[PDB]
């Protein structure tokens, strides 16, 4: 009977339409994406079929958000503006980054004739000490909102990914049920690998020479791989994990010429997909796009398998 309505800001490539309709929630919903980004609306058209909104979210009208019809905001706000540096210098309430998601809850939110009933926000771990977040909790809460937040990994869960980020799960009605998460399916990092990876993935020899010491490395059956971002591939440190194939357990080195015989790659474009939770039928490989694009949207994305969980307990109050 009651239905789903959501608004998805700062859509990227559908990370939480993708959560919600891997969920358990099982009510049908629409979704009506908003984002500038050409590359990642391509793939979330491509995907879903569905044109993306690129209506600047800076100075959206109150009219053209309410003439959606809609009873839900899902949105994962650009994270930039939140790191030590920003925030310690109080910059982050001023940074032009967040700018769109300071006025949706500035200037939309308070106005609306019908507030959504449900709100789920994804970020960074500093999101949640910004002083962006602090004026958001406060209008949210000014405006009769019950709210629920957490910081946690898919590790958490069972998935073989470290991406600890902050949730908030926002709504009309208080919650009656404590937040639960549950172990997910057990999986190892084999159950994500591609079959025959082109040899274009594999670590070139002179970077291995160079940097191959300040990869992370995992093998089929280690516990974990490490938090895949923006630059992956491009950027050694910091980027992600890269893949032995020879050693289910990869055993350390002490000198990065070792490193030139284990057959080392980086994960391809399809398996972070599938790590974050993705559809298998869901492809960031749209005609055009080289891996790099992909790459960036990708690690710019969230671990649908978390936010399916966290989801199901923002709607826990449309059951029963
Ligand atoms: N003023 C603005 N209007 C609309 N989108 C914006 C924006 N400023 C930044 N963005 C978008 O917000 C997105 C943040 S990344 C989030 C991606 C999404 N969660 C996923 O699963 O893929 C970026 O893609 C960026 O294009």
């Amino acid at each position: 009977q009651k239905q789903v309505n959501v608004i998805e800001f700062f859509s990227g490539i559908g990370g939480l339409r993708s959560s919600y309709e891997r969920s358990s929630i099982n009510i049908n919903a629409t979704f009506i994406p908003f984002d500038i980004n050409e590359i990642a609306n391509k793939i979330y058209s491509k995907n879903f079929k569905e044109e993306v909104q690129v209506k600047n979210l800076d100075s959206i009208s109150i009219k053209q958000i309410e003439s959606l019809n809609c009873n839900t905001w899902f949105m994962s706000p650009p994270c930039q503006p939140y790191n030590n540096s920003i925030m310690s210098k109080h910059k982050d309430i001023n940074d032009p980054r967040a700018k769109s998601v300071l006025h949706l809850y500035r200037d939309i939110l308070p106005y609306l004739i019908n507030k959504p009933k449900h709100i789920f926000i994804e970020n960074v771990p500093l999101f949640k000490e910004s002083l962006v977040f602090k004026e958001i909790y406060n209008i949210l809460i000014k405006n009769q909102y019950y709210i629920k937040d957490i910081i946690c990994s898919p590790i958490d869960i069972g998935i073989p990914n470290s991406r600890t980020r902050y949730y908030v799960m926002a709504r009309l009605t208080p919650f009656k049920n404590e937040i639960q998460l549950h172990q997910e399916k057990e999986s190892m990092i084999s159950n994500y690998l591609d079959n025959n990876v082109n040899e274009s993935y594999s670590i070139p020899s002179d970077l291995i020479l160079k940097k191959g010491m300040l990869f992370d490395i995992v093998g089929k059956d280690d516990k974990r791989t490490c938090c895949f971002t923006k630059s992956y591939t491009k950027i050694v440190e910091g980027t992600g994990s890269i893949y032995c194939p020879i050693e289910p357990h990869f055993i350390p080195v002490k000198k990065a010429e070792d490193l030139l015989n284990k057959n080392l790659r980086y994960f391809t474009p399809n398996e972070i997909k599938k790590i974050h939770g993705f559809s298998s039928n869901f492809t960031t490989q749209i005609d055009g796009l080289t891996d790099k694009q992909q790459y960036q949207c990708l690690g710019n994305s969230v671990s649908c398998f978390v936010i399916a969980q966290l989801m199901e307990y923002l709607f826990d109050d449309l059951k029963e």
